[PDB]
């Protein structure tokens, strides 16, 4: 199945936002990108991705479709705005093997807290 996510300047979590930030899926699952207002694309974090998954990166503006084959947890940021906190999280199959790691890196504080929020309200 495909699961649609929206990149906005402001949404309900507040500026420069994924909607859902929190994505469950399966492998095979498409996820597809829509920048809904300009200056946002989608990047994955290093060492934030299942061992045997491939990096990726988007074109700023650009409807992206991603397919996900890699069981495992994915954080991705928009290259722009991650700083301001900007990032999603893709859980594939149950069980995620590197969520603890991904919620343990160096990041961001406005990421961390945001991160957060998702895996406890919104998971
Ligand atoms: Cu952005």
């Amino acid at each position: 199945e495909n699961i649609e996510v929206h990149m906005l300047n402001k949404g309900a979590e507040g500026a420069m936002v994924f909607e859902p930030a929190y994505i469950k899926a399966n492998p095979g699952d498409t996820v597809t990108f829509i920048p809904v207002d300009k200056g946002h694309n989608v990047e994955s974090i290093k060492d934030m991705i299942p061992e045997g998954a491939e990096k990726f990166k988007s074109k700023i503006n650009e409807n992206y479709v991603l397919t996900v084959t890699q069981p495992g947890a994915y954080l991705v940021k928009c290259t722009a705005h991650y700083a301001m906190g900007m990032i999603a999280l893709i859980a594939v199959g149950d069980s995620p093997a590197n969520l603890d790691q991904i919620v343990s890196a160096k990041k961001p504080k406005i990421v961390q807290e945001r991160l957060e929020k998702v895996i406890a309200s919104a998971k």
